[PDB]
């Protein structure tokens, strides 16, 4: 078993912070120190990637698959995902993300960001909305969107469903409020990335009126970067969803550590909180290093061009592929755990309201217990 | 300018006919440039498959990939032909969202099926569905039941298996006093639901049924018919149509050991939308030649790819007449200016009773 294990790390914009993380998480386990703990050094080799560009994306990958990683840290958005995860697919290379989990039943990819539709479901079922406004963006996926059309149809709810991705002059949603107002619609349900939740925010506030004898509930696991302190101010209710307890002894110590360093050498840890996808890429290191603790352990033997076409030996990749998706770990996210297809299994999702009457957690979610209030 | 212009050919289950129609149209263009295709049978029950069989067209050096779809393999095919700007044109149902690089040769059929609605003034109804065709009908009419307070009642059926399962919703509708349905699904399942309608007996006098789905003339209706049922349909084939009528008459006339189900099945409006995905690429390829730009292999992971931009907007820009009327698309690949027959058959008979287009919404006759 080789002394160095080096893996791939994709980044692009707006991943400065998951980035530091990232090394962070790295230099952590490098130190120490444990025998067991640490039985080899972890590298990397860090690419920046266009999304944009589908050539951007396609050389970063090779410059890794090529400089032979044994697996691939990395990020995807809505145009690059099919392209990342397909070549993946095909050459057999093990891509770690805390992107959002692909549509799609793929190999090849370990999915450290859990699904919402479940827990958005059974919170729906629980506030008993049977009439409300959904506004959507498609960056991470039409999961979310499919899931709530069918159950809306299926069980007589009332939706007004809005695409809102492609809205850029922020008139505009304004404009789609008033409409909701010749409904009588109280309640949104807001499944959009946290930038263009802040958008929508901002514009219920300016607005005005918008908030006392509303409820917004907010489909994105980024609750902590969302800027909802003037809408909360008006009487509003909101829900919202966390994977990150900070009553957490490991999110603590990892959190303490985190805020001391150095702003030139780890940018974004000093100047603004903890996003839950920096947590979430610290999750993956434990992830990785497990895995690899374990493939060491079992004195596998671990084993080309950056092609597709011509062929790709069926066995490769997938010891580490296996020892991947096998492990158990506790990590800031919880309970860690993969199934076949990449997908985190037998996790938590922590539900937040804010209301008038003051702000709590409110709840919990799992696959097995569904939601249980408190 | 090439003399030869090659295209992929991406062929799935069950797409034996469109096959057949697929050589056939070439053929005839061929008997000025020469259409040249190589086929590749894909299996999309694996993400993996799908990118192979769209990597192997893409090594061949194809000017553009004429194929097929289905729920599971959409994505993936139609994202690589937009990240390696490679034209994908296709008879398979248009994608729920807006996307690049992909030439629908079917037109929606929403908005036709909502005209109706409001003719027929239908206010409380069955909807049954499968999303083989995906979500576009569905979000509309969950639309349309909030914009004017229609009592929908909505199953889903695409995972039933077992015939008998059938009968057993639309006994449930008969508590609820159900006489019209809006049948939203595949003509093999609609088939089968018009089975059990018989089977079930006395549903077919004082009951409607809305079937949307462009594959009419595949549709088993004629028991149900003589019960006294009402059925609406919805065309875009027009067998009245010479263009329709002289490719017919040449088709039938073909040997069915090269060209298979031209004899032993009519011709499904998917085979018709290739023919006319042919018309569109020769048309298409002339602008190309008339504008001059010249068209003149590596793996997927390897100019033109600067191409495609200009292939793309080729085909995007045709207008031309073909077995399914009038073709012009807009800047997403959808038909735009596209006609829809409307068909309702009665206890006094059957008839084209109106067309549907964009602007003039429904229009009977
Ligand atoms: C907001 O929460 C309050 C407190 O439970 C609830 O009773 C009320 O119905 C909610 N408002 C809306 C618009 O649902
Ligand atoms: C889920 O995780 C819990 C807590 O980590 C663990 O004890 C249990 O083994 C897991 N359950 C299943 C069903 O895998
Ligand atoms: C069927 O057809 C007639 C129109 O000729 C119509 O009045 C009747 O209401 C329709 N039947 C049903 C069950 O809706």
């Amino acid at each position: 078993f080789p002394n160095t294990i080096s893996i791939g790390g994709l980044f692009m914009r707006n991943t400065v912070q998951e980035h530091s993380a990232f090394r962070f998480a790295v230099q952590l386990y490098n130190t120490n120190q444990n025998t067991t703990e640490k039985p080899f050094h972890l590298n990397y080799h860090v690419d920046h990637l266009d999304s944009s560009n589908s050539f951007s994306v396609t050389n970063a990958f090779c410059s890794q698959f090529s400089r032979g990683v044994y697996a691939i840290f990395g990020f995807y958005d809505q145009m690059s995902m099919n392209t990342l995860t397909s070549f993946c697919g095909a050459l057999h290379t093990s891509f770690v993300t805390p992107s959002f989990p692909t549509d799609a039943d793929v190999q090849f990819v370990i999915q450290m960001r859990p699904a919402l539709k479940g827990a958005i479901l059974s919170l729906l079922s629980y506030y008993k909305w049977e009439k409300f406004v959904y506004l959507y963006d498609t960056e991470r996926g039409f999961s979310v969107l499919q899931a709530i059309m069918e159950a809306a149809v299926q069980n007589n709810w009332q939706v007004t469903a809005r695409s809102v991705g492609n809205i850029k002059d922020v008139q505009e949603f304004r404009r789609i409020i008033e409409e909701m107002d010749r409904r009588q619609e109280k309640r949104y349900l807001i499944d959009c990335e946290v930038e263009r939740i802040n958008t929508i925010l901002e514009q219920v506030v300016i607005l005005g009126k918008h908030s006392r004898g509303y409820h917004y509930m907010l489909a994105n696991l980024g609750f902590t970067d969302i800027l909802l302190e003037r809408v909360m101010h008006g009487g509003a209710n909101i829900t919202g969803f966390q994977i990150v307890n900070n009553e957490n002894p490991m999110v603590q110590q990892f959190i303490q550590r985190w805020v001391r360093l150095d702003e030139r050498e780890f940018p974004e840890a000093k100047n603004a909180p903890l996003k839950y996808t920096s947590a979430l890429t610290h999750d993956a290191i434990l992830v990785i290093a497990e895995a690899f603790r374990y493939l060491r352990r079992q004195r596998v033997d671990v084993s080309g061009d950056c092609l597709a076409n011509p062929a790709v030996p069926w066995s490769q990749g997938i010891d580490i592929e296996r020892a991947l998706k096998m492990v158990q770990v506790q990590g800031m996210t919880g309970n860690i755990q993969f199934d076949t297809y990449g997908r985190r299994t037998n996790y938590t999702i922590d539900v937040y309201e804010m209301k008038v009457s003051g702000s709590r957690k409110a709840g919990y979610w799992n696959e097995y217990e569904r939601f249980v209030p408190f």
